[PDB]
């Protein structure tokens, strides 16, 4: 009867309240949160009275059409979301359509600074607001944030301040807790991006394919059967997540939870732990949850994918599915390979198939089929080994440098913070993967890798720049790394003119973080690149570090102002003449 109701009682006051304020807060980024407080209230209010009674006025509404209301009343909605405004005109679900179009992924907020005396402070004086708040001010910096994820995060924030307000030392016990917190965070909302960002671009499919693969990975152990349920109803539950639809994706993510639960012994021995644990908890526990060891009966696929002599007919009854058992058994047996290249060993797969089907003996040209994916491997294998031995050899930020200048040959056009992020955050994903054991190393990099690349193409949609990079980030998933590996310099671009004042320094950088240091200095490498783009990444290196001699000279100076004045215009023309 009362959708509103449904959720209320199913999820709870606590839990379908902070996930309104999720909902609201992603949606309408740029209010205060004092003002979305007040709009869960009426909401919440409204759900308790249809909770009573069901018949009452409105209470049959669907979400879309009572929260797009609610959304729609917001004070100075022209002025602060002109987008917006317009989508209010429409009826549902052209509103929720139009309000799902008009997300913004890079808002420019300012950054998350921890304050551990006010924070403790307001922590004690209100509880509840405190940890809103915290919802608010993720869930309006992350749009696409997995809502009953963020309420987990919430828990642990909570935690965080329970066990350090009351200690001695306030920030010696918070800021590495919410350092790893952020951490976190950031790691979570990438995966979750690349979920909407797969629907968005490539659709269900490519959502379920993913899937697949990945999930027979984890649990080698359950049948083909099982996979598809878990699939189909994870798939589903990110489609409402996506879309806006907190509640309902909340309560299908619980009742997964439950299934799975339910069912551990044939699905994996690893659930155990998670499924003992309460409901938030036990999710992402799931959610993270590590492979299961190889069955010993795992079957020999040569018979059923490249000796039997009937696979065009079963190929052509039903293709979907002919290779959605192939991509499970091809996956839940490498747990060495990332998705991506399975995705792609799939793709060649099929492609065999079609060319091999259309000739006059299909069977003696498909039984090869395994040998075709040979090469797909090796590729990827070589430029992990490769990029973690510059790693090892140079440590994290050089090889963060090296990866600047790679993504800036690729893609000058891109603005300079977001290539030093891009190759900052490959940096760190050379420190987390390179570290692991070597049949690890693969999987790790490159699902990581897709994640950042996820990230670019993401502000790239927004703020295109560079016809390459929109090819790679819409031709297909599967091949975006390889894509994006396979650029060179771009030669089209016209270097970028000398500014002497992008390359001069001052005695505030010696007041920074040493990462806000390394920052600035990166800032400067990339820059170094678009104006000279041909420049060998060996003579870069060479111009960086006669930049990083003279911040540490001159910071280290009696009268640093002085030496900044004094030596900077001469780093400057010298630098010029070292990267001809
Ligand atoms: O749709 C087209 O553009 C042309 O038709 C190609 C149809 N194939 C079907 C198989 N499909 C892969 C595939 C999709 C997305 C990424 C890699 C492979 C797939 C494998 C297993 C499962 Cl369970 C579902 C889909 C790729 C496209
Ligand atoms: O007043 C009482 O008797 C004690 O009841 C407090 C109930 N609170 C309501 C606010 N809830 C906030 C909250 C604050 C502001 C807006 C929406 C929810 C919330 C914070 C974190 C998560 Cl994970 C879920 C809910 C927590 C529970
Ligand atoms: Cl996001
Ligand atoms: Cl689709
Ligand atoms: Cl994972
Ligand atoms: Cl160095």
């Amino acid at each position: 009867k009362s959708e509103i109701a449904h959720r209320f009682n199913d999820l709870g006051e606590k839990h379908f309240k902070g996930l309104v304020l999720v909902a609201f807060s992603q949606y309408l980024q740029q209010c205060p949160f004092e003002d979305h407080v007040k709009l869960v209230n009426e909401v919440t209010e409204f759900a308790k009275k249809c909770a009573a009674d069901e018949s009452a006025e409105n209470c049959d509404k669907s979400l879309h059409t009572l929260f797009g209301d609610k959304l729609c009343t917001v004070a100075t909605l022209r002025a602060t979301y002109g987008e917006l405004a317009d989508c209010c005109e429409k009826q549902e679900p052209e509103r929720n359509e139009c309000f799902l179009t008009h997300k913004d992924d890079h808002p420019n907020l300012p950054k998350l600074k921890p304050e551990p005396d006010a924070q403790c402070a307001a922590f004690q004086e209100d509880p509840d607001k405190f940890l809103g708040k915290y919802l608010y001010e993720v869930a309006r910096r992350h749009p696409y944030f997995y809502g009953p994820e963020l309420l987990f995060h919430a828990e642990e924030y909570k935690a965080d301040f329970t066990e350090c307000c009351p200690a001695d030392d306030k920030l010696a016990c918070l800021i590495p807790k919410l350092d790893a917190l952020k951490e976190r965070i950031l790691l979570s909302s990438a995966k979750e991006r690349l979920k909407c960002s797969s629907f968005q671009n490539f659709g269900e499919r490519a959502v379920k394919a993913w899937s697949v693969a990945r999930l027979s990975q984890k649990f080698p152990k359950a049948d083909f059967a099982e996979v598809s349920k878990i699939v189909t109803d994870l798939t589903k539950v990110h489609k409402e997540c996506c879309h806006g639809d907190l509640l309902e994706c909340a309560d299908d993510r619980a009742d997964l939870a439950k299934y799975i639960c339910e069912h551990q012994d044939s699905i994996s021995g690893k659930l155990k732990a998670c499924c003992d644990k309460p409901l938030l908890q036990k999710s992402h526990c799931i959610a993270e949850v590590k492979e299961d060891d190889l069955p010993s009966d795992l079957p020999a696929l040569a018979a059923d994918f490249a000796e039997d002599k009937e696979i065009c007919k079963h190929y052509k009854d039903a293709k979907d599915v002919f290779l959605g058992t192939f991509l499970y058994e091809y996956s839940r047996r490498h747990p060495d390979y990332s998705v991506s290249l399975l995705l792609r060993i799939a793709k060649t797969y099929e492609a065999t198939l079609e060319k091999c089907c259309a000739e006059a003996d299909p069977p003696a040209c498909y039984r090869t089929v395994f040998d075709q994916f040979t090469p797909l491997v090796e590729e990827p294998k070589s430029l992990v080994k490769k990029n973690c031995d510059l790693f090892e050899e140079v440590g994290e930020y050089d090889f963060q440098n090296a990866l600047i200048v790679r993504y800036t040959k690729k893609a000058p056009q891109v603005s300079t913070p977001t290539l030093v992020e891009i190759g900052r955050t490959l940096g760190k994903v050379g420190s987390r993967c390179c570290k692991l054991p070597e049949s690890e190393r693969l999987p790790c990099s490159e699902n990581h890798l897709a994640l950042a690349l996820n990230r670019l193409c993401v502000l790239h949609e927004k703020t295109p720049v560079s016809e390459k990079i929109t090819k790679c980030c819409t031709d297909s998933l599967a091949e975006r790394r390889p894509c994006f590996s396979a650029l060179e310099l771009d030669e089209g671009y016209v270097p970028k003119e000398f500014k002497a004042e992008t390359f001069t320094f001052h005695a505030d950088i010696c007041t920074l973080p040493e990462d806000e240091k390394q920052i600035k200095k990166q800032s400067a490498l990339a820059e170094l690149v678009k104006h000279k783009p041909k420049a060998t990444k060996e003579q870069l290196k060479t111009v960086l570090g006669n930049f990083s001699a003279f911040v540490a000279k001159c910071c280290g100076a009696e009268d640093k102002e002085a030496c900044f004045a004094e030596e900077g215009p001469k780093l400057v023309a010298s630098s010029q003449l070292a990267l001809a």
